[PDB]
């Protein structure tokens, strides 16, 4: 005896364990970068996440970094500060995972001593966590100096003494980690340990007990990921007929303004002037058709199609609004989870988007031609932008979105090719 609620249009009876994620390795070696770009894509695909970066403990408790004196071996009161800030972060960790209904917890520190991590298992132990350890090692100077210049002289730990002292005074700092500092033995001691460790930038993984799927899932993401330089572009299927008349989904063509966009972007696209500009569309017509003009081989993927309207299929809004007064209301009302009846959820969108998140990660320059829900979801992504706004962000037609990895984030500039369209931007009412 069932009921069908009614956001989700799930049948419902009508009368798990968390995980904490611990970085492991020497400073500059990519540990927050990678806590980063995890925690973006866990809470993207519906894992909700949190980084504890114990740096930022650290900060908050002691007055401004003046230099690696702070973190000498010898410094016995700096090392009762280090510690009572990585238990402060632990504290929050508990609290995230055990009452906040966090699911995974990212604890970004050094962690370099087998004495630390012990603490950490047994911490995880006695509150039923799971402990996921990732460490990554290089050993190549220039990876290292570059990191430092690149994410390190700039931190406000180093506002008042930047460049070549900075780059000096993290030097040290390093060093001061390097003789206590005992690596994931997958071998021996650390046997038993869920773990990967990750060496030379991705070149190559060291994987030891994968206990479960979303272990299994962040070592493909990772084996995935890459950090050589690339543009993605993203951007709708030039106007159609459709959007003309107000009209949601279908399998319309261009207009004559959409011809004139595509036109436009290719114009756009040869004075980037990239080399090997992979292109994808969706399998409907219109952003086909954009792509036809640039003459450069595409790939079309169904997964990039947008999203079902089902019965709504062809409507305006006005006629939705007429026709099935409660379903829109209940769209305006949770725009995120709500399903149209035989149809998609922009939950939906995401849990289909996925391949195409992790085949865009594998890419370098990439221009991926779509539709407005569609685009929403992937700019989410890369934007870091939560489920509850991400129906509500804006990609009007014509525009271009570039999109530049930096690190710990992503330049987004906008570039509109001057033709014009219909505007189908609808912001969050009531
Ligand atoms: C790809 C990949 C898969 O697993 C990784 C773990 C670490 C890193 C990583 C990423 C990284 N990125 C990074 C770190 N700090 C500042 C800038 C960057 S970047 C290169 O501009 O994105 C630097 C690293 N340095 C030493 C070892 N690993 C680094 C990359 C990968
Ligand atoms: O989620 P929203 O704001 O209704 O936008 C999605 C709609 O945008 C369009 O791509 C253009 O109106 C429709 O095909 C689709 O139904």
């Amino acid at each position: 005896e069932l009921t069908q609620s009614r956001v989700q249009k799930i049948w419902v009876p009508v009368h798990n364990s968390p995980t904490v994620i611990v970085m492991v390795g020497l400073p500059a070696r990519g540990k927050t970068y990678i806590s980063k770009k995890l925690t973006r894509y866990l809470n993207w695909i519906g894992v909700p996440t949190k980084v504890f970066n114990v740096g930022e403990y650290r900060r908050e408790a002691v007055k401004q970094y003046s230099s690696y004196n702070f973190f000498r071996p010898d410094n016995e009161e700096a090392m009762k500060v280090r510690k009572q800030c990585a238990l402060a972060a632990l504290r929050d960790v508990k609290s995230y995972l055990a009452k906040e209904g966090g699911q995974i917890a990212v604890f970004d520190a050094t962690n370099t001593t087998r004495e630390r991590r012990h603490m950490i298992l047994h911490f995880a132990k006695e509150n039923d966590f799971k402990a996921f350890f990732i460490e990554s090692v290089c050993d190549d100077p220039t990876v290292v100096a570059s990191n430092i210049m690149e994410v390190k002289i700039s931190s406000p730990d180093y506002k008042d003494c930047n460049s070549a002292e900075a780059m000096d005074d993290f030097m040290k700092r390093i060093s001061c980690y390097e003789a206590s500092y005992q690596p994931l033995d997958p071998d021996k001691c650390d046997r038993d340990l869920s773990l990967i460790k990750v060496i030379d930038v991705g070149r190559r993984f060291l994987v030891n007990r994968v206990q479960d799927h979303i272990q299994s899932r962040i070592v493909y993401y990772l084996m995935n990921i890459h950090v050589q330089p690339r543009t993605i572009y993203l951007c709708r299927h030039g106007e159609n007929e459709h959007n003309l008349q107000g009209r949601i989904g279908g399998d319309s063509g261009l207009s004559s303004r959409g011809k004139k966009f595509a036109s436009a972007l290719s114009k756009f696209v040869e004075e980037q002037n990239l080399k090997d500009l992979r292109v994808w569309t969706s399998q409907l017509k219109s952003t086909i058709q954009t792509a036809e003009a640039l003459r450069l081989p595409y790939e079309q993927w169904k997964a990039l199609n947008e999203i079902d309207a089902g019965v709504c299929e062809e409507l305006t809004y006005e006629e939705i609004r007429d026709t099935y007064p409660e379903e829109y209301a209940l769209r305006e009302q949770d725009k995120y989870y709500y399903r149209y009846p035989t149809g998609e959820s922009y939950q939906d969108l995401v849990q289909r988007l996925e391949p195409v998140i992790m085949e865009l990660e594998r890419q370098e320059n990439v221009l991926v031609i779509c539709h407005q829900a569609v685009l929403r979801c992937l700019l989410a992504y890369f934007l870091d932008k939560s489920a509850e706004e991400m129906p509500y962000l804006k990609c009007p037609l014509h525009t271009v979105l570039k999109l530049t990895p930096v690190a710990y984030g992503c330049r987004v500039e906008s570039i509109y090719l001057n033709v014009e369209s219909v505007c189908t931007h609808r912001e969050r009412s009531e």
